[PDB]
């Protein structure tokens, strides 16, 4: 057990204590490290990685409604509602903090497998939706990094089965009905379709077939 | 506001965004300033400060209980095993080491009335029963502090109204039932009763006959 590994299994045991702000110093420093070897991530590192930003940003939403939900039920305490409000605030500020430290992580991510390329870009994506609520970035900057992760899924549909059914649905989804592209997605999954429907006929494993028609099928 | 209310305030905040480190910090504060200008805590600086220890007890028994389910459910990883017990024996230092810091601050508080003295038996009492758990009390010394609280509750039999009956019932249980003082603690509270029995007799107020009968009922 080197470094690397340790920092895998501190990551895991902090989230298992629930304890996210440990549990993202040895994500910084799995990022650093694999940042340094020039060594893609492993498939349990990037769970780790979106869990730790799922949980931080769940706990923000708790701890804020808890505090909003105490203070109303407060009658005549002005000084004591302006305290909930200033804790309220500095929940806010520390969850862009980490939202800003967070995706310098994930810029930092190492690429070299068609999935690892996608991952980062859907990271990004996930990330700028929370940035746009939390006033970090406009609709068109968020917009586009969406727009970059479906154009690069689209550009090699020859590759589609590297890369999870459930993130190029959710991307799509967010895409058409969120960021008004619902004609543009449609149309690129309908060539994308296409596409697998040939790989479907000119593949001789029947297995195969089977497998490709997973993502043919889920697509529609 | 001044800060010794300020931190009331900021006390009941981190208590409803579930920061208990947060929240024991500002009560180290009221321990401070309490003491410094030697005036008693009030009902809710002292609901506070018992309201911290048991959220902080809480949490790590969570915290340790969910590390160790998860632990055993891992089929041969002898190096993360490793790393959960490490975590989990580093939890309980902690928990420790805030055992020793609430007792510091406990020991610290302002006695006038009754119940403040009282008051600060029994959390000490309580405190004893955990160190007695994580070994930093022996049963004598913890036994010692529960029959201390015992004796002043019962050298005043007049005083007490202004004592929690709960409290009382509490220690009586925990003092006959786990320190083996069943005898002892019968026998006392037998003469307490009929004390409380002339009390009743001798007061001319309807109403405060039945407020004294409520602690004289709750004792038997």
């Amino acid at each position: 057990m080197d470094e690397r590994l340790l920092q895998k299994y501190r990551a895991q045991v902090f989230e298992w204590g629930g304890c996210f702000d440990k549990m993202f110093e040895a994500l910084k420093s799995l990022i650093y490290l694999s940042e340094f070897e020039n060594s893609e991530f492993d498939d349990e590192e990037r769970h780790l990685l979106t869990l730790c930003i799922k949980h931080k940003i769940s706990d923000y939403r708790t701890m804020t409604s808890q505090v909003l939900q105490e203070q109303t039920k407060q009658l005549n305490n002005d000084e004591l509602v302006k305290i909930c409000s200033e804790y309220v605030f500095s929940l806010r500020k520390d969850i862009k903090a980490f939202l800003q430290s967070f995706e310098d992580c994930v810029d930092r991510l190492v690429e070299k497998s068609f999935f690892s390329k996608f991952f980062k870009l859907k990271v990004k994506s996930d990330i700028s939706r929370y940035k746009l609520e939390f006033g970090l970035c406009s609709l068109e900057d968020s917009k586009k990094i969406h727009q970059d992760a479906f154009t690069l899924l689209c550009e090699h549909p020859d590759k589609i089965e590297q890369l999870p059914l459930g993130f190029i649905q959710n991307l799509a989804y967010i895409l058409s009905e969120k960021y008004g592209e619902k004609k543009q997605v449609f149309n690129m999954l309908n060539s994308l379709g296409k596409i697998l429907e040939l790989q479907i006929k000119e593949q001789e494993n029947m297995d195969r077939k089977a497998q490709i028609t997973v993502y043919l099928q889920g697509i529609k």
